[PDB]
């Protein structure tokens, strides 16, 4: 049921966010990133600023999920989902959601942080639409 899928997204989310303290101390990120992460799955929550996108990129890099251009490595992202309990179909669906969001969010501003935050907002909305967002 939707609760089982939510549990996969919870496991993914918690493991993804584990190194946030390390990222904050390495990059001098504002404490607003920690607030945005606490509220990441809260329905109707809007993110604070582009530094939350920088935090998402730092967490992605620590988990070796980014390519050299700071874009998601689709294969590594799929495998990350499977290691946290996604079946191959669910993992492929999650990567397709991120890919669709990235195609809707070209990096016109040469700002990987703001582009990443916009992709994350789009991904969050798609996950709520599927009732896959954990409380």
């Amino acid at each position: 049921g939707s609760m089982a899928s939510q549990d996969v997204i919870k496991n993914l989310s918690m493991n993804f966010a584990k190194p946030l303290e390390d990222c904050k101390k390495e990059m001098d990120l504002p404490d607003s990133v920690t607030t945005d992460f606490y509220n990441f799955w809260k329905e109707g929550y809007e993110f604070t600023n582009r530094q939350t996108g920088c935090a998402i990129l730092c967490l992605s890099s620590k988990l070796e999920l980014l390519d050299q251009e700071l874009k998601l490595h689709h294969g590594k992202a799929q495998e990350f989902a499977k290691k946290h309990g996604a079946d191959d179909a669910m993992a492929k669906q999650l990567v397709d959601l991120i890919h669709g969001c990235a195609q809707s969010t070209p990096d016109v501003a040469d700002d990987p942080c703001m582009k990443t935050l916009n992709v994350a907002k789009c991904f969050k909305a798609k996950i709520h639409e599927l009732n896959w967002a954990p409380s």
